């Protein structure tokens, strides 16, 4: 039965809603944002109520953008107990164990 308690579930809801707000802003700012994934413990299931949420932003056409330029693309949108990675479309397989959160052609998944 209910392997996650009330506090963990409420934190999952709250963290997904914060990720949604951040993605809405990033997606409105970059036409080349293509997909967003949740990775880490909140994607896998081994999270605590205090766990951060990890967001993978996947953009088209940034293969040549260095890691500092990539960070600068989303830095100002990040707030709360959130960590992130920015990858090109061709590099997204580098993060295993992830959940599709948003896609340009789908909007948000389950939200």
């Amino acid at each position: 039965g209910m392997g996650k308690g009330k506090s963990a579930i409420e934190s999952q809801i709250r963290m997904l809603k914060l990720a949604k707000e951040i993605v809405e802003e990033v997606a409105s700012s970059f036409p080349n944002l293509e997909e967003v994934y949740i990775f880490g413990s909140r994607a896998r299931g081994d999270y605590l109520d205090t766990s951060d949420i990890d967001i993978l932003f996947v953009f088209k056409g940034i293969k040549e953008m260095n890691v500092f330029d990539r960070m600068y693309m989303v830095s100002r949108f990040i707030r709360g107990n959130v960590d992130y990675i920015v990858l090109d479309e061709g590099e997204k397989d580098r993060v295993k164990d992830k959940v599709l959160f948003w896609k340009r052609e789908k909007g948000f998944v389950l939200l």
